[PDB]
């Protein structure tokens, strides 16, 4: 065992060698002084985060107010044109002409109902929607389980033509509108841009179960937030088919509860108990709904019924005010079959002011008495539903929600307020959208008062979709550092907008149409400062906060010790709150002063893929430079069209943004001046395998043009993990290649090395680019084993990944996590606390399904980093019945640590492994997360318990 000073100087000499090689070949200084050499070619401008947040909040509120105005127009016209409708029973004499969405494109003259003539439209391909779109009329969706020629459906299809016309008007005053739709309460759905239904028109194994009245936006706009409590009657008499139907019905009832709704499930048989681990009303989000569904699926029937001990439990759990709730619409859902017990005194004791509804469901095919079941609904403002078989399950849930909207109708114009739903995946696939709803009231008898029989029910709900990518375009991101970004938030803390929000459903457990509800604390790493910021944003305040944050790298494999500054404002007129993350060095950006029309041309000439031998292999970020350019995943295609458009650019002045092209051309020119005046004068270094420079404008020219085929970084520089990592870290960062990845690999590509330029203009810190070297593995291993005369030696970077070693069998598994190699040293070296680790959760990850294609689960990813700042570490590894010695030295001015451990093939301490990998897991235990739930602000105004409501419709 060499002494500490010997291997200390050893590490010092390797770090001197590596730093000198990287600094020379990379040419940080040459790119720097090129950047300061042309201060007359640009201007440095500030990123006033306060004004940026205010501007983006104003823009988003303007967009949402535009959609609100569209909704108001549509709802007013719907009410007016249904008020003046004449009921009919004969449509043979007067056909209704409409386009049915699930019509085959074949010119079939025989696909018409008696009372309806079908339109055959001319479908154009549209860029906004990505489907066939006809602007000449609205399309109609009628569920399969609903006949499309009955009297109700035919009358609705008759009076919705004015809706069609107002659809046209709305789209004519605002060409950016997406799907705008009337969700009828008869089952129909009439959206304006006529497009064929998704895949379910006529396709085997593609059945169309879509029903507009179950959709989250319809569920949301049809009533006010609930406080359910599903009483399931698991007694003896419900065994067999009845219990199957009850558990399916409870699942389908839970599938109609939003995140503003609170629900628990109880079950009684001579004794009432909770079916799950929850002891009170919990929020009805995806995780809690799954827990309740599992508990209901795991339920068995036994014992004698007792309707008094069950309703006592229900009324007691609805009297709990210690927990978070939505103090509104208290309900009891009784899932029984029948009995001769009315329990008058329980109701008279607990529900005497009749503050709580009771919806009773007589599930099953049986001959038990159904009188008390129908009476509990009458004396408690409820309604009585029957579920004789699966297939009747879907319709009755929509129907209690039909009942709950009576108090909302009676409040004439105080109940017509626009509400936006959680981020969900559109049916007519558009990606991620939020829908703004407004309910439509039946106003036939009004100011000419008639019997007004069913004037307490809504006609439907009008929705208009806002694309999430449409919100993303109101928050311009390219004037910020690749580490700076915007994000918005719900009142529940979910993110309207965030870089880590992907168009995938939220995972809920282990694999074996829910909304994309991703909390703010789960889209990032969670400190306590971030909990304070989240609570401040939910309340709708404004403020600033500068602090130190662990910023996880994009590749989800490292953690860096960042330096952030959150500024937030509420978006006026809505429930959303916008914030802007901004690094401390990102307060200034370079504004390209390209107005010569010739300098930009001599910059542009560098970009055709015919000069890729004096200038490096060029990739361009597929940004929206001009709208006539379509971004392409195949990058060289986009480069070709970019060159083509640059060839004739001058007349396209208003067609596109000048700033992006000016900056990208300026950066291309600077990169060319670097690659010729410093890289083309040398042409060859033994150690290097590739020299690259990546710039925020989009230029990522890699020099040799040979490793450019081995280059696997994203063309858009703002999504380059190493580029974002190297800006926060003001030092050299080595990115260990991927292990066991099918492709160019590591030997014939090298290992990535990078440092970020740190130029100063007017005494301001701004970092416009990164340079780097793809050091070859052999040219390092020879130099590492060259000095061995002056075996177990390993090099580790941040995250504990083996960059390279000496045993020559570890170098076979290069880049692989060191804990997978010898986990005992990994655990011990963590125990010294040189490597801290953070374990977090990824709710939006694809997942291989096991046993009890790929589903989505919650994966539990961990990342390691330098816990302490100390440089020298020594100790003894107390292996089981043996002893091992190590010394650790962190190379100065890099992210590396050298471990001098001398022990191979000793007694087996390889009991387990430290597998730093995206491990499949269950999420946090929900039974423990509902007792300290995250802060959350419920909706303010809700409508229940009106005195004009006519309860004599128990059905
Ligand atoms: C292992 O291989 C060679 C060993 O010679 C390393 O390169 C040498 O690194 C030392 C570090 O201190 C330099 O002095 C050697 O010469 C230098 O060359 C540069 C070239 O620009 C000059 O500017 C310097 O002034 C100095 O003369 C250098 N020699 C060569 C031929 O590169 C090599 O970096 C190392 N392998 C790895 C992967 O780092
Ligand atoms: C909105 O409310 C109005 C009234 O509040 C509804 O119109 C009424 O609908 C009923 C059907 O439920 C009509 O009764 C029917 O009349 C025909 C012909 O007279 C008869 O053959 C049927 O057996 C049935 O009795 C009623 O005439 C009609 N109008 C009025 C003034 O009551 C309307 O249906 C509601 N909106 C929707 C979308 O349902
Ligand atoms: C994620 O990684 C961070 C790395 O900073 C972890 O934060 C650190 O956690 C340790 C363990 O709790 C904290 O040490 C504790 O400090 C308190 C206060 O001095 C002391 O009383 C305890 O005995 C313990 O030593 C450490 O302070 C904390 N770092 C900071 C900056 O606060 C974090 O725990 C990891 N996990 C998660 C889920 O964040
Ligand atoms: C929102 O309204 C408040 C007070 O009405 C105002 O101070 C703030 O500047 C407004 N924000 C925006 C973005 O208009
Ligand atoms: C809102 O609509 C007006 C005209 O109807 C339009 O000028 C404006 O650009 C729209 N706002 C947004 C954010 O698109
Ligand atoms: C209802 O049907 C009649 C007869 O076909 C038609 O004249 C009327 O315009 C229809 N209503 C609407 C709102 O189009
Ligand atoms: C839940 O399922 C397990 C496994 O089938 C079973 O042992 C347990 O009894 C079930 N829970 C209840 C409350 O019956
Ligand atoms: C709520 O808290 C009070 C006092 O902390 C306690 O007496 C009561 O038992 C708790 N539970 C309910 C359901 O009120
Ligand atoms: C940002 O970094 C500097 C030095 O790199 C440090 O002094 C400062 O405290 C950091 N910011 C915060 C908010 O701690
Ligand atoms: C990309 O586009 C270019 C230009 O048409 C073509 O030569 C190349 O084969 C394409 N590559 C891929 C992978 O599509
Ligand atoms: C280190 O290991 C010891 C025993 O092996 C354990 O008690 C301790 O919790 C571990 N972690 C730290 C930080 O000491
Ligand atoms: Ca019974």
């Amino acid at each position: 065992f060499p002494s500490a000073v010997t291997i200390k100087s050893w590490v010092d000499k390797m770090q001197e060698d590596l730093v000198t090689l990287a600094k020379t070949a990379s040419g940080v200084n040459q790119l720097v002084d090129i950047y300061e050499k042309y201060q007359d070619l640009y201007t440095v401008e500030p990123n006033n985060a306060r004004q940026l947040v205010e501007i983006a909040a104003r823009d988003i509120e303007k967009l949402l107010s535009n959609r609100s105005k569209a909704l108001v127009r549509l709802a007013l016209e719907a009410e007016k044109v249904q008020a003046a409708h004449q009921w009919r029973e004969d449509f043979a004499s007067n056909e209704v002409v409409y386009y049915n969405a699930k019509d085959d494109l074949d010119p079939e003259k025989n696909d018409s109902e008696p009372g309806s003539q079908r339109i055959k439209p001319v479908f154009i391909e549209d860029a906004n929607f990505g489907r066939q779109i006809s602007y000449q009329h609205a399309a109609v969706h009628i569920p399969t389980d609903i006949y499309e020629g009955s009297t109700i459906v035919l009358n609705e299809l008759n009076w919705t033509s004015a809706l069609d016309e107002v659809f046209k008007k709305n789209r004519e005053e605002d060409p950016s509108l997406l799907w705008q739709v009337f969700g009828s309460a008869t089952g129909l759905a009439r959206y304006y841009p006529a497009s064929p239904w998704v895949d379910n028109s006529r396709t085997p194994n593609k059945i169309d179960l879509y029903d507009v009245r179950r959709r989250p936006w319809y569920i949301q706009g049809a009533a006010s937030p609930k406080d359910m409590l599903i009483l399931v009657d698991v007694s003896g008499s419900v065994s067999g088919l009845t219990l199957k139907l009850i558990r399916t019905s409870v699942s389908e009832m839970l599938e109609t509860l939003s995140d503003d709704d609170f629900v628990n499930v109880a079950s009684f048989n001579s004794n009432a108990q909770d079916v799950s681990c929850f002891q009170h009303l919990v929020q009805a989000n995806v995780r809690n709904k799954k827990v309740l569904k599992d508990a209901v699926n795991n339920i068995t029937a036994k014992g004698i019924t007792d309707y008094k001990k069950g309703f006592s439990f229900a009324f007691e759990q609805l009297l709990n005010y210690n927990v978070s709730r939505a103090n509104c619409n208290k309900i009891i859902m009784l899932f029984t079959d029948g009995g001769e017990e009315r329990a008058q005194e329980i109701f008279n004791k607990y529900n005497k002011d009749k503050k709580v509804r009771v919806f009773t469901f007589s599930v099953g095919q049986h001959n038990y008495d159904r009188g008390p079941i129908q009476w509990m609904a009458c004396e408690n403002k409820g309604y009585y539903y029957e579920i004789p078989s699966i297939g009747a399950i879907r319709i009755n849930t929509q129907e209690y929600l039909d009942v709950l909207g009576r108090p909302m109708v009676l409040a004439g114009d105080k109940a017509k307020q626009v509400q936006w739903t959680n981020v969900y995946l559109d049916a007519l696939e558009l990606g991620l959208v939020i829908t703004g709803t407004l309910p439509v009231f039946n106003i036939t008898g009004q100011f000419e008062n008639k019997t007004n029989l069913k004037n307490q029910l809504i006609l439907g709900v009008m929705g208009v979709d806002v694309s999430l990518e449409d919100i993303k375009r109101l928050t311009p991101r390219f004037t910020l550092c690749p580490n700076g970004y915007y994000f918005a938030i719900d009142p529940n803390g979910y993110v309207l907008l965030h870089p880590n929000l992907q168009p995938k459903p939220i995972g809920v457990g282990i694999p074996t149409q829910e909304p994309v509800t991703l909390d703010f604390l789960d889209a990032e790493l969670e400190n306590d400062i971030k909990v304070e910021i989240r609570n401040k944003m939910i309340d709708g305040e404004s403020g600033e906060k500068t602090f130190r944050t662990l910023v996880k790298s994009q590749d989800e494999r490292y953690i860096d010790k960042g330096n952030r500054t959150y500024t937030w404002t509420p978006v006026n007129g809505t429930d959303y709150s916008l914030a802007l993350v901004l690094p401390t060095y990102s307060f200034y950006y370079i504004k390209a002063k390209l107005e010569e029309t010739i300098t930009q041309a001599r910059y542009s000439e560098t970009l055709k893929p015919d000069n890729f031998e004096e200038s490096g292999y060029t990739f361009i970020a597929p940004r929206d430079y001009c709208n006539d350019l379509k971004i392409s995943d195949n990058n060289t295609e986009f480069l070709l069209n970019f060159n083509e458009f640059i060839d004739r650019k001058t007349p396209n002045n208003p067609s596109c943004n000048a700033d992006l092209i000016n900056r990208v051309l300026l950066d291309a020119g600077f990169t060319n001046e670097l690659v010729q005046n410093y890289w083309s004068k040398q042409k060859n270094i033994k150690g290097v395998k590739a020299r690259f420079v990546v710039t925020d404008g989009g230029i990522t020219r890699v020099y040799p043009k040979e490793a450019g085929e081995n280059w696997q970084e994203n063309p858009e520089t703002y999504e380059d993990s190493f580029y974002k990592r190297s800006l926060d870290n003001d030092n050299y960062v080595f990115t260990a290649p991927y292990f066991n990845k099918s492709g160019p690999g590591a030997y014939e590509s090298g290992i990535m090395v990078s440092k970020a330029v740190e130029i100063y203009i007017q005494g301001k810190l701004l970092k416009p680019a990164v340079v780097g070297i793809k050091i070859d593995v052999n040219s390092w291993i020879e130099n590492f084993t060259k000095t061995s005369i002056r075996m177990d030696c390993v090099i580790l970077d941040d995250g504990g990944f083996l960059l390279m070693a000496n045993h020559d069998d570890y170098t076979n598994q290069i880049g692989r996590f060191f804990g997978e190699i010898d986990p005992s040293l990994m655990r011990h070296l963590v125990n010294i606390s040189v490597y801290a680790f953070n374990k977090s959760y990824d709710y939006q990850s694809v997942c291989e399904p096991g046993a009890a294609s790929k589903q989505s689960c919650i994966t539990e990813q961990t990342q390691y980093f330098f816990d302490n700042d100390s440089k020298s570490f020594s100790g003894v590894l107390d292996c089981g019945n043996c002893s091992r010695i190590f010394h650790g030295e962190k190379l100065m001015n890099t992210n590396l640590i050298f471990i001098m451990v001398e022990s191979k093939g000793t007694c087996p301490c390889d009991t387990r492994l430290l597998i730093q990998a995206e491990q499949t897991s269950d999420g946090p235990n929900p039974c423990d997360m509902v007792k300290q739930p995250r802060y959350r602000k419920g909706p303010d105004v809700c409508f229940d318990n009106n005195v004009l409501e006519d309860y004599t419709d128990c059905g």
